[PDB]
């Protein structure tokens, strides 16, 4: 799993959030092109706890074109918790301690926000067609809704 983290101040976080290359429609974000950029964040201020936000939507379904290189940036903006962003083919409902192995691509637990900064990381993914789920591994978070669906077709 990806366990390399960097630190960003709030203006940087806001700059990164804007680089998500998807197009929104309802609660679905559709990507296109050879290399797509997904920028996900754990609980942006004002959004429900616990949840992921992508392109300013709460836990949206991501539609990725088969064959595309997926560059994912995950930022933890939630004070007090070190959420994770992990892709699995296991489906909901998720248990308190969810069984999601094998994890196809993902992040380890992120550092908690500190000293006016937020931890973030980048990882690459080359999916095969089919449906996946992005989830947080902190006990009880996926069970309470911190997960979204990904359709690679
Ligand atoms: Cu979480």
């Amino acid at each position: 799993l990806d366990t390399s983290w960097k630190e960003a101040t709030l203006p940087q976080v806001k700059a990164m959030l804007q680089k998500d290359t998807g197009k929104v429609s309802g609660d679905t974000v559709t990507y296109s092109g050879k290399t797509v950029h997904v920028v996900a964040a754990a609980v942006l201020p004002g959004f429900p706890f616990p949840s992921f936000e992508v392109h300013d939507k709460k836990n949206p379904t991501l539609d990725i074109p088969a064959g595309a290189t997926v560059d994912v940036t995950f930022i933890n903006t939630n004070k007090g918790f070190g959420h994770s962003f992990d892709i699995t083919q296991k489906t909901p409902p998720f248990a308190v301690m969810p069984v999601i192995d094998p994890i196809v691509a993902g992040t380890g637990f992120s550092p908690v926000p500190k000293d006016g900064k937020f931890g973030y990381t980048n990882f690459t993914w080359h999916p095969t067609a089919g449906t996946y789920y992005y989830v947080c591994q902190i006990p009880g978070h996926a069970a309470t809704g911190m997960f979204g669906k990904i359709v690679v077709k």
